[PDB]
């Protein structure tokens, strides 16, 4: 399993824009298009990205591109991040997927926000890193999600994926 599979897998499918949970207009594989409401900001956007009119559909290749993009990109704000970078690095390779995945969903910036959380993961700690987890608004408005997310990290498995 990698990181593309377990982010395909929590994110999903879509090949026509759509609303997220926070009501987000999105396409693809968790692409966020717009934090607007213009179904019209949103096809401009769409437009920007594919580089043609799509009208709001994409294809599955088109949806893929976007992807790697997005999954490339996420390494690098976190090799780039000065709090997160060091993190990433003490790692293994399954721990660093959840890493990257929640910097996916969240941004470098979201994710190097857990101040606390930061090290206790660094100290090897989990456990008491991923109650903390637990009992924040991420987790809250994704628990499913958030769960799969947080047992990875402390397991350092792919379990909660399978």
């Amino acid at each position: 399993m990698n990181i593309f599979e377990m982010l395909r897998i929590d994110e999903g499918l879509r090949l026509k824009i759509y609303k997220d949970t926070e009501g987000y207009y999105t396409i693809g594989i968790g692409h966020l298009l717009t934090k607007s409401p213009s179904l019209n900001a949103a096809k401009s956007e769409l437009d920007k990205a594919i580089g043609r009119n799509t009208n709001g559909v994409i294809t599955k290749d088109e949806a893929e591109k976007l992807f790697n993009q997005d999954v490339d990109a996420a390494v690098r704000g976190i090799l780039r991040n000065a709090k997160l970078k060091p993190v990433y690095d003490s790692l293994d390779a399954v721990r660093r997927a959840a890493l990257i995945n929640m910097v996916f969903q969240m941004g470098e910036t979201g994710v190097a926000g857990f101040t606390n959380s930061l090290r206790m993961l660094q100290q090897k700690r989990w456990d008491e890193w991923a109650v903390n987890l637990a009992k924040s608004r991420w987790y809250n408005q994704t628990p499913n999600r958030a769960k799969r997310v947080i047992t990875t990290f402390r397991t350092g498995t792919w379990d909660a994926y399978k």
